[PDB]
């Protein structure tokens, strides 16, 4: 019926996994600042590129959890952006690979995370939160409903995750004050408390000791199934070959995977990385996988 095999296979990884398990639980891989794996030019990448593989790659390769910023255009449509460079990509995009992808792989759910990343173009008519509900929110892939979000209910459908202010649609987990460049804790959706580390902009020494402290955190509070760990293991860009999002995340990711292979625990929370690959080793998503073990 189900065996621990099971979570090899990276696109059906949640499959084993009870229906009665909420999300908050599972340890996810995530991809931080998704959509920006169609950069080519050198200076956009040394400075904005996160990805290489397009969404389906990510998806296919265990992520459950995307990183979507995006800009409100004149044209009533949200498209990617990375600060001020726009991505190539679109809101209308990433939603229609998810739903391939669930339609392939109807065991899974895809979590949503939408941010906004730039100001909206002078001239649209609505609010990146209106535009976003009344546009993109009424399709029925998306769950409508909240709470401590349960795996059963999220099969076949993408949990959102608000980044963004003025919601008035109901659904997914909502917007929460996040503060700039810490590790908080705060509450979500009444019943979820929520522990993030999402330090982008500290040195090196620093941000390997606060992913390796809050993870440390939720090894050992595996119980607590009304408690959301979010933890980036993503840093901002210091401009050069060698303090790029891809030359940080070479060190990071696998320093941080080894952790986990060597402790073999049985939750590390919702771990969101730059450049999913398989170039380093221990691949970091993998093990995240893995350490869901338990939960079978
Ligand atoms: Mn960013
Ligand atoms: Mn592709
Ligand atoms: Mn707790």
């Amino acid at each position: 019926a189900s065996s621990v095999n099971e979570l090899e296979n990276w696109s059906k990884w949640m499959q084993p996994i009870p229906d009665n398990i909420p999300l908050a639980r599972i340890s996810i891989p995530g991809t931080h600042d998704s959509g920006t794996f169609k950069l080519q030019n050198p200076i956009k990448q040394v400075w904005g590129m996160t990805q290489e593989y397009d969404f389906r790659y990510q998806m296919d390769h265990g992520a459950r959890i995307f990183d979507i910023r995006g800009r409100l255009t004149d044209d009533n449509t949200i498209v990617l952006h990375h600060g001020p460079l726009y991505l190539y990509v679109t809101l209308h995009e990433f939603i229609n690979e998810a739903k391939q992808f669930l339609k392939d792989n109807p065991s899974e759910t895809i979590i949503m995370s939408l941010k906004k990343e730039y100001e909206d173009m002078k001239g649209a008519e609505g609010s990146f939160s209106s535009t976003f509900e009344k546009n993109y929110f009424v399709d029925p892939i998306f769950l409508k409903t909240e709470g401590n979000i349960k795996l059963g209910d999220a099969r076949g459908k993408i949990v959102l995750l608000k980044r963004y202010s003025g919601s008035n649609e109901s659904g997914g987990y909502n917007n929460f004050y996040w503060p700039d460049n810490e590790t908080f804790t705060t509450t979500v959706n009444q019943n979820v408390n929520v522990t993030v580390q999402d330090k982008y902009k500290v040195n090196y020494d620093e941000k390997v000791k606060s992913i390796k402290d809050t993870m440390d955190e939720t090894m050992n509070n595996s119980e607590d199934l009304n408690h959301l760990y979010i933890n980036f293991t993503s840093l901002s860009s210091g401009g050069t070959a060698w303090n790029s999002p891809s030359s940080s995340a070479s060190s990071i990711n696998p320093e941080i995977a080894n952790d986990i292979k060597q402790k073999n625990p049985t939750r590390v929370g919702w771990v969101i990385q730059d450049y999913i690959n398989e170039k380093w080793s221990p691949l970091l998503y993998q093990e995240v996988i893995r350490a869901n073990k338990s939960l079978i």
